[PDB]
């Protein structure tokens, strides 16, 4: 249920997603991150945004603690937030991370986002969000420096799109490539070239908003069509006996994505699991690709106007 990376750390295939917007208490994600390792996930994918590394990092803990696990056995990811961008600030930030988990390591530290910001949201006096032009070929290096340190096994990068991918991949004296690039995928936008792109330098890609996003209204338009909705998921769903959620990651798993899921529901902590329980047919597959609509969800004047969006190309 791993997958080798480029520098030869594992990576579990299904990662439990732990955002949650701030009207849910912070002590909503120790509790389902506990119940996530309980239900068999090993992935736990966090980040400085998600202002919840304490109670992850504390559930991990506590699942070491009474036996379950051991640490070697759990992947923790975080992830540089994007007013950090700036070199010197790389470490500082990867090792208050690394405090507010309780932790001497992260299995992962990624880049969040290319869209680099003044050093969560700064903003000037009309409202508009205030960026920073930043070489992230520095931010690469300062990444590295990390992974020599041992602060972090691995690192990669999320939201980078295929140029952006390019400029780290072709830097002068590149230690390290990126083990992984973390982006939207699902079956309204299944980035099949920048999959290809990735398999062909042996990078993997990790899907997130598989099951199609929290619809946050900060973000996503609630018109945008619901995809646990879908017709094809549906009939898919009721074919396997399974459930559209199940068929949309199980989906990603089948093409070699890594894939998260976020749920803070008990059960369907419980039925994502089930992803490993059954598979897909071609025609099956075929029929999820036809779903592609170019499809982002996340889909925001704060990014959409920023001079490193990363959906310009
Ligand atoms: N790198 C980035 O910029 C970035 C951006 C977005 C997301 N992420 C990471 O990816 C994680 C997952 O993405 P996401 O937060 O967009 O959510 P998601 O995984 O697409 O989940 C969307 C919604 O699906 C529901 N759900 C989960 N399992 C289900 C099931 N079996 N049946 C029916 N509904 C189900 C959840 O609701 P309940 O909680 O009510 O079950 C969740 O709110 C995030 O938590 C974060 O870790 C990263
Ligand atoms: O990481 C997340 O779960 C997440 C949650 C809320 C907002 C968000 O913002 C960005 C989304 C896409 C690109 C850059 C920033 C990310």
């Amino acid at each position: 249920q791993c997958v080798k990376l480029n520098d030869g750390h594992f990576m579990p295939v299904l990662g439990f997603g732990t955002y949650a917007p701030p009207e849910v208490p912070r002590s909503k994600a120790l509790e389902v991150t506990k119940l996530a390792i309980e239900a068999g996930f090993r992935h736990i994918d966090s980040a400085h945004l998600y202002n919840n590394e304490e109670q992850v990092g504390l559930a991990i803990r506590s699942k070491i603690a009474d036996g379950s696990v051991k640490r070697e056995d759990i992947f923790y990811t975080s992830k540089l937030w994007s007013t950090f961008h700036r070199p010197e600030l790389v470490r500082p930030a990867l090792e208050n991370s690394l405090k507010k988990a309780q932790l001497d390591y992260v299995d992962l530290y990624l880049i969040h986002s290319p869209m680099s910001l003044k050093p969560l949201s700064p903003t000037d006096e009309n409202g508009k969000v205030i960026f920073d032009i930043v070489d992230l070929c520095t931010t690469w290096e300062a990444m590295e420096k990390c992974k020599d340190a041992g602060l972090a096994k691995s690192i990669g990068v999320s939201n980078f799109n295929r140029r952006q991918l390019e400029m780290i991949l072709n830097k002068p004296g590149l230690k390290y490539k990126p083990v992984c690039n973390q982006v939207e995928c699902h079956p309204y936008f299944n980035r099949s070239k920048l999959l290809d792109f990735c398999k062909s330098k042996d990078i993997v890609l990790v899907a997130y908003s598989a099951l199609g996003s929290q619809r946050d209204k900060r973000w996503v338009d609630p018109n945008s069509p619901v995809l646990l909705e879908d017709p094809v998921l549906c009939a898919l769903a009721k074919k396997h006996k399974r459930t559209p959620a199940l068929i949309a990651l199980r989906y990603q798993l089948q093409r070699g994505v890594v894939v998260l899921a976020k749920s803070y529901n008990e059960q369907r902590i419980r039925q994502n699991v089930q992803v490993f329980e059954f598979q897909l047919t071609a025609e099956d597959m075929k029929a999820i690709d036809g779903l592609d609509r170019n499809l982002h969800y996340f889909n925001s004047d704060s990014f959409a106007s920023h001079p490193n969006y990363p959906y310009s190309d």
